[PDB]
């Protein structure tokens, strides 16, 4: 391999400049499927690969894991290899009550509450997404109808405490994090993740690419029973949109 | 008056709900002047403001002075009054190569340099600028002919140390900003002004929107000397620009 | 010009080694004035400045805008030209019960709740005045009889949130800042302003002198309708008081 | 399932309270082969779960995926599901010449330079590990014969730049880490890995047993190219030392 | 004197390599008084040394005064005449109900609620005990049958407002330590000092071996009017262990 | 004894509201021997206290020991006791080139590199003096015919390596501490100590009156050898004027 974790060498992307990174390795072959000629690269880790074509151009697919620590390699290994642009389709919990379960979220910036972005910029600089991956996000999005929601992402190094969850083996959240949930939502804030900070922020200090787009399939604000159904459609609805969004960015 | 330091009564507005901002209050004549109907409304400190009408609608143009904290009043005041759309203009140095004299920069969002900003949102939330405002002013931009950058801006609360000039009083910068300018060339930073972080921070986390734009009367990376015609030439393109941004927003 | 902002040249200033520093341009015009031979130099964005002559000696008034930024261009470009000893003057609002409206504050340093301070020494470094002006001040407040409270001074970015107001658009305040206001009060802070934390750390680091005195026209610990009358007199009264503590500096 | 992410039932478990976790989930069926009758539980994402019994009890072998974000996602769901004692096993770097390749390193507390840690605990929280599983540690070491190394482990939230790599996309690091290694090794630190800050802290703050042991396979002061045999011998001796390890924290 | 502040020459030493630093210069001569040949030294400031001999071999008691500042200087100037373990012992307040007085406490890292720690290491580098020495604790506690708790200890520069006392001259305390007395005790904290996060820290940071090992004589979680004798026996007991620690370290 | 470290009850100070406090126990005798019926009233660790009378007043001597955290000890537990108003005595090495040997330092407000200062209220606060305190200082200065500097005091937790010292067992400086001695002289800053930082802090914030005096007994910039006499000569002087400044504030 030409690279330390992800088991590719610069051959096998055939002059592809422009990756698709959805978190899940399970999820890669879908977004794939979507597309001409699917072939699998690797398996190494949390790290899964496969290439596809679309409109004629090669185009990867690659799995980040969890976190802004596995993210951060993953974009590094595939700009080594000659990726320039960087699309990350994701799930998503609300914390706004206008927003519903069935909708998409496209992040213009994100709020820092991670630790590898600082491993490339002082918190000082913004964890904003490249302009022209957001326009083709947007447009794609109202090329199939979905309802769209523009604005702030808080993205988080845990699942748990850094998100306000209370339902946990030790019942409490440190104080730094007490009460920030409200906070977040008075000044705006559509949603948690967990990767977004880390992949903005180490973009746009290094000249690369990258947008960002999310189905809602839980919302915060309001108790509700899931529904399965619902939040399948869901996903399967922004898949779509990542992929329309990187024809239009080819 | 309705408010502290502007001078206006509601009644003065005629219902208008967006302001252009200039820093300089010598230049809100002028940008008025381009409008229909226009009237000077007051003028105390460094708030200027006259009122005009842009395809049958009222709109504000209001002084902010030089940084953040009389940004912030300027901001808040004409909010309590109605505005809900503010946009930026200004004239800039720029700290990259290949931007020229005679272009306009679009910020997406800023580095934040400043004092202000902090008592909006804590540091990690980023001063991020309006998808619809940033749209409008490259939109108008590319309608005129101009050569446009977008991407980030360095927004500092001071014009000597915090942009590294060593050519003062005591020709010293403090370590923490000494190697500064050459770190954010280096993450592809266009820029340095002294109002954005402030302005973008406090809208953004408010309900607000913002956006700004600004042409290029100079570049700190080639040693040239200024041509004085050539330099009034670039203030009036992006006057045009940001008036007919406004029109798209309306 | 010989400086960027101002307008002024070295020999406009006539040998001048003293400024006098208020914050709005409209006041800059009643202290020159009190003294010989006022003649306005120039008026450019916030800064407006006059030249007049103390027991024969020429002395500058230049205004600095409302903020730490625009007070830092002033004080940096007369420094530049000359002068070593800069005197602010203001009017604020005392955040202790015993202060009375219509007492003279001396600060002997400020609490820094502003940007542009950290620009010039890191955030350990004292904002503290210069012991000279501090005893000329003090002096000459006991010259007509003032009553005279010395101590320390809360100085802030922001008119709004910065100083714990509510009645404002969004109605709330950050969470850093939520409970501020009865924290200084425990630590027996007298007052709050604007500047003071800028000016007070860009002298004392940069080997220039410093001193700032202000009028009481309100206080925050008790409800009481303003008198315009007694407002007007306390300005007064703090304006003689800044012109001779000059006299005693020369 | 009882947990969001593993897809695990405390039946699945069997009474459980000891879980041995490393990175890689393709290490986890070779680690759990080790004991006594070993079974696949499940694989979901980067969490790969097996039971296997030792010396008559059940005990789990769990991945975690790289960084801090996705351990504590395993750490907080295995605690739901009943696990109270922790043990990392890994393979490493080391940063002083007199450690050598096949040597074993076992890590007393871990410099944080990561972001999980801060949900849990303040920066000034030691990132510390249990006493009595430092202790069984060190003893199996001896046992086997392996030359044994004890002390402090740098742990980043990045692989490149917050380990000082240079060879990269960008070829930059960001100032803070600018000659950071030759820091680190002028304070006796051993080594970097990617998750011992946010798995000591998380642990030690709540009441749960944790302690971490690392095979040398690599020594960033002295050039030397790789022995695949030797790296292999070297990560199946370290296995044996956190399997007897297990043994006595039963 | 070959060093500034204690008062000793290389010679007086006589080879010694191990030191017993307790706070208070009266205590010194009653732990030399257990060991053979004691003979006092010097008497400077809160430094007060004796030598004396363990199973034939010299050994330094030196004390440290109340605080990180002086023992800081106490640790340098042993260490440049030849000292390379250092051994605390002290008397300390539980913050846990499960620890009652006549315990032993033996630290195995501290929170940095001090500033001397930050001149020797930046605040994410962990304030660890040595691991032979925690050990040499341990076992010597056991050897007398003490009752004994290993863990995390909370270490502050002050008496009474970062220990959360409220009967003082002001009866209050600030913002940051408000409510931080209850968040060590659910991190599991077992109890505050003042000197431990300085002596490990700058020991760990510079290839120098330290241990701290203290006798419990109230608990801050349940009232109880003191008995000075309890009190003087649990005192006479922590200095026999670190004693025998000592012999175990020789 | 009314409080817990002095041993001294408030019958005991027959009055006093005054207190000169020295850093050495062993000075506290020679300074309350210039005064009348001088009496000794207890010593405990490193807090010795004398009694004497100064013009027909009660004023205590008392020591402090090195460092913040017992000067916070012996100013809290003097404030129970009924003092008001704090002077303290020292020797110092200065680091400008201006100033020399056998001089005197009168401090306006000090540089916080210290712990404890955080205790009483956030580093933007400033360590400053009190008016009266500093003008009875300087003009019992004057009165004796010192030479005489008023300033900042740079106030450090360490002796060694946050005054930039080199010559240790290490031999090395924490990299936030490297150039930081050439950055405080370019800021002028007129000398190094280790206990003011606290002092002033802890008495601005609550009430209390503090001032400080040093005697220049070695200037780091110009190599001398230092001479006995002159030094023992240099201390006396400082002591007379500490004791005419009480004189005149009692
Ligand atoms: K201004
Ligand atoms: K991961
Ligand atoms: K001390």
């Amino acid at each position: 391999s030409d690279v330390f974790h992800l088991g590719l060498t610069k051959n096998d992307l055939q002059g592809a400049t422009l990756a698709i990174v959805p978190g899940d390795p399970d999820r890669v072959e879908k977004i794939a499927a979507l597309m001409d000629k699917p072939v699998k690269l690797a398996s190494h880790r949390e790290f899964t690969t496969w290439r596809a074509e679309l409109d004629g151009k090669p185009v990867i697919v690659c799995s980040t894991g969890i976190g802004g620590p596995s993210t951060s390699i993953a974009v590094e290994e595939l700009a080594q290899l000659g990726i320039r642009t960087f699309l990350r389709i994701g799930t998503t919990g609300a914390i706004q009550p206008h927003i519903n379960v069935g909708d998409v979220l496209v992040t213009t910036a994100s709020v820092r509450l991670d630790g590898a972005s600082l491993h490339f910029a002082p918190l000082e600089f913004p964890a904003v997404a490249d302009f022209e991956c957001t326009t083709a996000l947007v447009e794609a999005a109202k090329s199939i109808g979905a309802t769209t929601h523009v604005g702030v992402t808080a993205s988080s190094d845990t699942f748990y405490p850094g998100q306000e969850r209370y339902d946990t083996y030790s019942g409490r959240v440190v104080r730094h994090f007490k009460g920030s949930m409200e906070e977040w939502q008075a000044m705006g804030v559509m949603n948690y993740e967990m990767e977004s900070a880390t992949l903005l922020t180490m973009c746009a200090s290094q000249g690369l690419r990258a947008g960002m787009v999310a189905g809602v399939i839980v919302n915060r604000t309001q108790q509700e029973i899931p529904n399965a159904e619902t939040m399948k459609q869901t996903e399967s609805h922004a898949v779509k949109i990542v992929v329309e969004a990187a024809r239009r960015l080819l």
